[PDB]
């Protein structure tokens, strides 16, 4: 029972991939190799990005940097925009949310929905321009606060608090943390405290190939490091082809009955690799592997659809 | 943590709705009337319909229906489609969907999605003909099986035996449970449990302007046009942030009624409503933002 829909997020069910592991059962060829899916689409509104919207909000309050009635300005389009809209909302904030007037549509679509303002900044400026703008309209008023996901260690902090204390919960045998490498907050965070806390754990990070845009997937342009990041967190760094994110998103849904956005395609592709090597190695295995979000939000790309190459095409 | 998806379907949130209710708080005015949503669109697929189709499959096993290497059969498109092709295939059967040829391409391709096998039945018939072709389908092999959603109890047991107990623990104040009315199965499985625990509970169906259903459960009813059903839903999402399908709208159009009239009354309320999906399949027809008159249009 919740009094607000704002509590109503985190603790995640953990989902067995019986299927697709590579090896479910331990036997007399070796022990198991097993996949578990953190399912960060029961959320709020729909994805992972409700964790670290909700604590940047409560982190800004109780930092007294927020006052009754304010706007929130963010260089987002996409889940954090979704998230932030919803939460600001709820709080009696406004939120602008600042991106490239080339953004793709699918990552704007619901943003008025939930009440959000567009500013629009120059597409030959990119990421670059769309952070340095809304740290400027910052600027133009006491009321008006950028949070800034890429540098804030409240976003960090959700996962160090809540997806790693419930993955170490929910499967203390851990091995892997596989996860998408965006913001850097879910590995940075998830990592720094399943680090401390699980003897040899590893954390694997998947992204886009560099010199492809996958647009409607990416919130950043290839170059753009965030200030999160911390380079000695990660145990590895697989780039993953949109191919073979399409391949395995399609391959979750019709095999594990579990419907997901994109990147958990990207996701699985890597933790299946991560995977296939303990196999080969003859070592146990139990890969966690985050589902940020839920495939409807993508269905207009036609990825899901047709052929791979005219996904590929789409993306 | 589930070694299986089916084993995270139902315990779903119930979430206060302080902004949208007639009066949140206990006032001078009077006491409060609250509405509660519960998020079923918080299941394995995205809607209420994961639950009857779990226990439909159950029951089915428990009736020595289905055995191992069985197909399952189903003449239907929507969310209990989808609901079935997802346990099906995690419970070891094959499932085909019997379906209109000019089904919406969106629908098809969803089913086939989560690896349901399809067969079209001609367009002429739309959904009797998809029915009694799957039934003809059925009766040709013994491990060949059709549900009826319908007409099936396991589908009201569902509601009986979970959104029910679900509900009580989270709202032992309840005072109305508001849904919609379709194969009956929300409203006949939770309102007959709610009835047998709590003294004087309401149960109110929203259903559109103009078999399970058990004439005795219901306490009121309310038809709801179209522009009211798309209005409703955009408040839902623009007020308290929640993304919800256009039965839901209908729901919260009844609830508000009910909440109204409570509030008229001087009378305590605490009103949980169903919200069954999300918006996103009903999102290209427009009805989210625009004109009312073409979400009408749009249906
Ligand atoms: O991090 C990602 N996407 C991502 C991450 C990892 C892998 C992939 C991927 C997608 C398609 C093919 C290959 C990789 C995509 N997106 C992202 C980053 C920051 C954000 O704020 C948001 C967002 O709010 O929507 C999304
Ligand atoms: O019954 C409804 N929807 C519903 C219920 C009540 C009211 C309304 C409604 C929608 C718009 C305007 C007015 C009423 C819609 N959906 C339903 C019923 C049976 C089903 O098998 C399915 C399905 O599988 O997708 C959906
Ligand atoms: C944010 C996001 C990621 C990346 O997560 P970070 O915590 O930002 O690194 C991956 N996939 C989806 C859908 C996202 O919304
Ligand atoms: C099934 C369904 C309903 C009606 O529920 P019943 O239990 O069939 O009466 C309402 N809304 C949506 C979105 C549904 O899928
Ligand atoms: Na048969």
């Amino acid at each position: 029972r919740y009094d607000s829909l704002l509590q109503a997020l985190g603790n995640t069910p953990l989902v067995g991939l019986q299927r697709l592991s590579p090896r479910w059962d331990d036997g007399r060829d070796g022990p198991h190799v097993r996949l578990w899916a953190k399912l960060e689409d029961r959320n709020p509104t729909g994805s992972i990005k409700d964790r670290p919207a909700v604590r940047m909000i409560e982190q800004a309050e109780a930092d007294g940097l927020l006052r009754p009635g304010a706007t929130i300005l963010e260089p987002t389009s996409g889940n954090t925009g979704i998230s932030l809209a919803m939460a600001a909302r709820l709080k009696g904030y406004r939120l602008i949310c600042v991106m490239p007037e080339n953004t793709s549509v699918e990552r704007r679509q619901l943003l008025e929905l939930y009440g959000a303002q567009i500013i629009f900044s120059a597409a030959e400026g990119g990421s670059n321009t769309a952070v340095a703008t809304a740290k400027e309209l910052a600027a133009t008023n006491p009321s008006w606060v950028m949070l800034y996901q890429y540098g804030n260690p409240a976003n960090t902090d959700s996962h160090y608090c809540g997806t790693g204390p419930e993955l170490l919960a929910d499967l203390p045998e851990i091995t892997h943390f596989v996860a998408g490498l965006g913001t850097t907050g879910t590995l940075m965070g998830t990592g720094r405290f399943l680090r401390e806390h699980v003897a040899n754990v590893k954390i694997v990070a998947a992204e886009p190939r560099y010199g492809e845009g996958v647009y409607a997937l990416r919130n950043m342009d290839e170059g753009f490091v965030p200030e999160l990041y911390d380079p000695e967190i990660l145990t590895a760094r697989y780039s993953v082809g949109a191919v073979d994110a399409v391949r395995r998103t399609r391959e979750l849904v019709h095999t594990e009955g579990i419907f997901a956005g994109i990147s958990t395609g990207a996701v699985l592709h890597a933790a299946l690799g991560v995977g296939a090597g303990a196999l080969a190695a003859g070592e146990r295995a139990d890969i966690a592997l985050v589902v940020a979000d839920a495939g409807w939000k993508y269905l207009s790309t036609g990825a899901y659809a047709g052929s791979l190459d005219d996904a590929e095409t789409a993306l």
